[PDB]
């Protein structure tokens, strides 16, 4: 027969199936399908063809196609996946037939592999996604410019689909307006333009309004150059226009620079003001979380709404923050949403980054631009590193009382030029180790290292003097006041410090103001402790209650007394005996130490005149006035007044400074101290000064006595480098006729040092400790001479 | 059999021709197909099935199929355009196989009617179309995230394509540079999204170019709801992110809140990186014309320049400025040359409206500000002070600005000023004028003062101003005015003029404004450098002063002080060229070479005549530094014959216990060394004095400020007698320096100073004649 060579040499796969389902034939084109051979399945149900998990709904098909032949259809031609023989479920050309070999319901069916095409189509259907993905919506047309294909674009941009845009001229699928008349005429021109070009129509939508579009016609060419394809395509100039301003605008709001909420409420905005009909709300990376930063007002629901993500980034690295808008479809295409998601996207990195920048601008911000004192984080800092170094200071609030009412008469012009002195008086006054620094407003706060109470009254006091002058503005006095919180205490954070500080500045310029406090006591009663040892001090120096010692002073190779010096001493009758140790300080901090000085030189008079009453005594008698702090404003007349209302030869009073206040600074007590030479008062210092000008200074009006001191002859046996010093200082002494006085020797051996280097005088313990004023007269003359 | 039916009755059109081209077999579907009657094809020509248009060739194409073999190649598929016998054409698939029967060469062709393949093959084009028409790259991944798509956008953008892309990642397809910005692990997640998304990238092409692209990923899934492809567009971001960085930058300088024309300056920079070799212009709107806002640095001529023009507008629309550029033909697209037109147009506009819209101490430093500024040079002015000005401009700064912003600039500066404050000086009023610039105002005028003060500014900031591990190399230009009587405006004006001078000649550098002290200050670095060759080549000399014993009027010793001429200079006393040996840092050296010849010619003066007692060399004139006393005192003393014990040396007390004290146990080892001393002032009480006793200074030196004015002020008078006297008590030996008399010769007596000098004897004689002078006058008691 002709029809076996044609049937057996074939290249598409021919099996037949009997009215029972059973394989009788095979062909090597089946056989290059599937996979096996003819004898493997000839004379079999079809089932092993058919694949292992179609098999069970297969009876389902042998059933409609055997008992009802599918509705009296004997077959058709599609796609199916075949499953080869290796387990690979291919796609292939499937057809099948009815026929009636034998007179029996017989069943042919043919197959073809088909996966190099299958897999043209899928490239197909990878590039068609992508062309849904395609921003710009783009149509393509046969020679004739009837459309024939589409996209989900167009579909999205004019609410036609493929099954409503194959094969009609472009515009009867796009229904243009009438007017003007125009339209139709330039895109039918532009439509049968064998050219690309382009041009701006007034199309109509499917649901209604004109928008202006930019149709752009373009050619595609054959091999044998002829118009093979043509691609009209366009997507905006409307809405191009809004956004375009939309970011113009957006852009102008930024730079505006709102607070960072608010930023993301003018993002939310414009958004929704475009993209209506839907929600946005953006969050913020902080501690590396997604925080809700921003969201429009409009959260009501939309029916059939899809989200849409996008990631706000810095200018590098991780992301800064979450961009998310829920549009409702329809709305408008998913590229205009890809367009307002770009734009939105990068706008917000650039919001977040300022906002970063801001962050970091306020943060290096330490510093005022009014005053100039060091800000409150400055303060902050500065705190903390004190902290860190264990040292603890105590912090000052100083807070302007007045400044208030100043501006509420005359206002901001008079009380700024106010504050500019108010801290011009605090910085002339701050000291070396202080800290300044101004929180805010009328408050200031100074931070120093000094723990002492009797150095921390000394302070509060200046601070409170600061405003000892009232302001002057225009010849108009304004007394301000200062309220003052203290604060000290070990261990506490810089947090306590600032807040109890602040609590104890409210609580007393409530009170009134003008004055300071501590701490809720606290040391309050160790302050008003020593305030009530001032009020008897004070109290004492008035009734003259106090008690002058002696101390003598011998030569130390005669054993001859050589005079005598005085100590101030003061026994109390409640607290007993009190060292001048601690009631010098206080006397210079309760005001009272020219009192004190007065009282003691008066007494070495007393004392003077009466002992000469008896006999020539004493010889030469010394008062420190150093260690009583004793001020310029003093010497002349303070000794004069004395020294002349009784009967004192000068040369019988001596006196004795520091060269600390000798060194001139502002007071050039020379001349003060020049006077009282002159009435006879022996000089007695302690050192040369700075140099050559020291020296010739202290030989100018001639010195009389050079004190080595206690600190030096303590120390003696410990150095002998100081041995050597000294040494030195009493051949200086002996160079100029300067009479060298040792004071706090204690021993034998000291004493048997100073004889050896010849100090010439001798005062301390050793030969008698200060003994009471009255048993002078018997101890000089039972122990005299103590050789 | 069953092989008759599975043809015959098959509805599945096939044809058979033999050798003669013959149609043997024709089914009831090529009926169908075709038109024709079975009995009407069978034997005759396959040509009269063949389209009549085709038919011609036909014949042809099957005699080379059977006389070429054409690889006997068993069969193949197609479609083509069939022609009805009716006459109507229609389109279908077919297939080709070669038969043989009888041993003869047969055909068998097999037919479909091509209606999905049709549909989908007018698609495939269409899609390929629409997408080539379209300029845009896209790709497509598989679920391994694996690009499975391509386009000519992409293979053109990027060189790749489906030939060499198909199947691999994209990071791997994807070059990127070697970590600029951690841009690697953005790359790899954005490709492991699981939902839409969309970031930038930078990326390299087959050449190599840092171009930069927005890539949108957004995963399609199938019907069953299942993640089934991610299709990505990279959208080319190269001129979209020069948008960015114009708006970005300009931005940050808006916020920065410049002045208007630094804002100009800055749109005019970075639309000139933007455009290569261009030139723009901007202007504004003021008193109601356009004038001037300012300009690119960029002036030459364009070769086939193309001028573009904007008018700035406000909200409202109202005319702003004038914008214009000028690019060369090529160099940049028309579409990349409006955009940044426009763009440029609304973010500057915004920039004028911010200016639009838009105290005695710096908020940000802490120094003071203009008007604290102006204050204090008019009250130098009213006192006539004439101060000289150091404005200081920090340049390079525009690399930190860049790299960390406006906010960021401001730390830079913070640690210029912070290095700056440590060195200021008192008396030195320090303000910050805006931005990077500040104005040290001092009042010393002294040329030399002058220029060490700018040497040590510029040398602090010699080490790179570190910020966070970024170790920007900033560097100073140091304008510097002064000029009796003239004002504030004037001296400010003046030394920003030498500023912007120094800076567009380079900078890192300092420079007078006046021209006449500039030259002076030339021909100071003149003798500097001729100071230098003398010392090099070792030419100078050394002048002795001997003096001697007030009783018997025998040698005490001589002094040595340095010397230099020049036959150019002529004389250049020590007293003028020692601060020079401090500028020029060579005071070491002179020290050394003074030290060294006094060594050697009192060794020389050995060789003859011994009697030479000792010898004095003034130190503290000299200006010695504190490391360099043991060494070159031993190694001088080792080298030559000298005893050490011979020569002494002079210090004063400020250099004795001030900077540091380390030169104190210097001066310990020296006197261990066993150099006598000779002190000044032996100052700071007990403690100096001390010192003093414990260091055998062995002589104390009454300088001539002293000596001199004796007999009239007799407080100094008392001093000298006092000093004496001490000297007198301890083991000292007192000089009285520069003598001039015989009444204060007398006096001296008196007060018993011990050993005189002065010209009152002799005034100072060079290495020789030293000899004669000792020999024959030196009892002149
Ligand atoms: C890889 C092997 C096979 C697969 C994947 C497969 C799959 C299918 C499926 C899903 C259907 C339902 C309708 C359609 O999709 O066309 C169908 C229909 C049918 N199948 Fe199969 N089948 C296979 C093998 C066979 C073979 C070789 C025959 C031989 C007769 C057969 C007999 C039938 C019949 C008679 C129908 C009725 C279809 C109609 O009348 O339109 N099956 N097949
Ligand atoms: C509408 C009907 C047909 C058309 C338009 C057509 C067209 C063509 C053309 C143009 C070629 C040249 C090779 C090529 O273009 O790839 C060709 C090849 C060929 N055709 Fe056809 N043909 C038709 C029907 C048939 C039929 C029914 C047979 C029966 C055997 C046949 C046998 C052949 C053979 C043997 C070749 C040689 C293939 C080769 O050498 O590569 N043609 N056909």
């Amino acid at each position: 027969g002709i029809f076996f060579p044609a049937l057996e040499q074939n290249m598409m796969g021919a099996v037949l199936i009997n009215e029972n389902d059973e394989v009788m034939f095979f062909n090597p084109a089946a056989e290059k399908l599937w996979g096996y051979k003819r004898e493997e399945v000839i004379g079999n149900n079809i089932d092993m063809l058919i694949p292992r998990d179609l098999r069970p709904a297969h009876p389902e098909y042998i059933r409609h196609n055997r008992e009802g032949g599918k509705a009296r259809v004997e077959g058709m031609s599609r796609e199916l996946q075949l499953e080869k023989k290796d387990g690979s479920k291919i796609w292939t050309r499937f057809a099948l037939s009815k026929v009636s070999a034998e007179g029996k319901v017989y069943y042919l069916a043919l197959v073809r592999d088909a996966s190099v095409e299958m897999a043209q189509k899928e490239q197909t259907r990878q590039l068609i996604i992508a062309v849904d993905h395609l921003d710009r919506p783009v149509i393509v047309l046969d020679p004739e410019r009837h459309i024939v294909q589409c996209n989900r674009a167009f579909t999205e941009m004019f609410g036609y689909c493929i099954s409503e845009a194959s094969g009609m001229q472009p515009d009867t699928l796009l229904n243009t307006p009438e007017f003007p008349a125009d339209n139709r005429i330039r895109l039918q021109q532009l439509l049968w333009k064998t050219a690309r070009d382009q041009d701006e129509f007034l199309l109509l939508t499917r649901t209604g309004e004109k928008i202006w579009i930019k149709a752009s016609i373009s050619p595609v060419y054959d091999v044998l150059a002829h118009l093979q394809n043509l691609v009209m395509t366009f997507s905006d100039i409307t809405e191009e226009r809004q956004i375009r301003q939309l970011e113009g605008n957006i852009l102008a709001a930024m730079c505006s620079s709102p607070p960072f909420h608010e930023m993301g409420e003018i993002i939310c905005r414009n958004i929704e003001s475009v993209l209506n009909e839907s929600h946005v709300s953006l969050f913020a990376l902080r501690n590396g979380m997604p925080i809700h930063w921003a969201s429009s007002s409009h959260g009501a629901e939309i029916q059939n709404a899809q989200s849409w993500s996008a990631t706000i980034r810095q200018r590098d690295g991780a992301p800064a923050g979450i961009l998310q808008i829920k549009t409702s479809s329809g709305a408008e295409t998913s590229a205009f949403i890809e367009r307002v998601a770009d734009i939105s996207q990068h706008m917000a990195a650039l919001a977040l980054e300022q906002e970063k920048s801001r962050q970091h601008i306020e943060q290096l911000i330490q510093f005022d631009p009014m005053t100039g004192l060091p800000n409150r984080n400055n303060l902050h800092n500065y705190l903390d590193d004190l902290v860190d170094k264990a040292v603890s200071p105590v912090v000052y609030l100083i807070g302007v009382d007045h400044i208030q009412d100043v501006i509420d008469s005359l206002g901001y012009a008079w009380a700024d030029q106010a504050l500019l002195e108010v801290v011009n008086r605090f910085r002339e006054k701050l000291k070396p180790d202080q800290y300044l620094c101004r929180i805010e407003g009328t408050q200031f706060v100074l931070v120093s290292l000094e723990n002492d109470v009797s150095n921390i009254t000394q302070i509060a006091d200046e601070l409170r003097n600061v405003v000892s002058k009232p302001i002057m503005i225009d010849d108009k006095p304004f007394p301000l006041t200062l309220s003052i919180g203290i604060s000290y205490d070990l261990g506490k954070n810089r947090d306590y410090l600032l807040s109890t500080a602040h609590n104890a500045m409210d609580y007393i310029r409530k009170n009134g103001g003008n004055g300071w406090q501590f701490f809720s006591p606290a040391m309050n009663e160790m302050v008003k402790e020593r305030l009530v040892l001032g009020a008897a001090l004070k109290e004492a120096i008035s009734n003259n209650q106090l008690k002058l010692v002696y101390q003598p002073q011998i030569f130390a190779e005669t054993g001859e007394l050589y005079g005598i010096e005085a100590l101030a001493r003061w026994h109390d009758p409640l607290h007993g005996h009190v060292p001048p140790s601690r009631f010098i300080p206080l006397a210079e901090e309760i005001g009272e130490i020219e009192n004190i000085g007065r009282w003691v030189i008066a007494e070495a008079c007393r004392q003077l005149a009466e002992w000469r009453s008896q006999n020539i005594h004493i010889p030469a008698l010394s008062v420190n006035l150093s260690a009583l702090h004793f001020r310029s404003n003093q010497l002349p007349n303070q000794v004069s007044d004395a020294m002349h209302a009784w009967g004192i030869d000068g040369h019988q009073l001596t006196v004795e400074i520091t060269e600390s206040m000798m060194m001139e600074h502002d007071t050039e007590i020379f001349k003060r101290i020049q006077i009282l030479r002159d009435m006879g008062v022996g000089l007695s210092v302690d050192d040369f000064g700075t140099g050559f000008s020291g020296l010739s200074r202290l030989v100018s009006l001639p010195v009389t006595e050079i004190k080595i001191d206690k600190s030096f002859v303590d120390r003696c046996l410990t150095e002998k480098r100081i041995l050597a010093l000294l040494e030195a200082i009493t051949s200086i002494g002996q160079s100029l006729n300067l009479t060298v006085v040792a004071e706090g020797v204690e021993t034998k051996e000291q004493f048997e040092m100073l004889r050896k280097i010849h100090c010439r005088v001798i005062q301390g313990y050793f030969f008698s400790r200060p003994l009471p004023a009255e048993e002078i007269p018997g101890w000089m003359s039972s122990v005299l001479p103590l050789k």
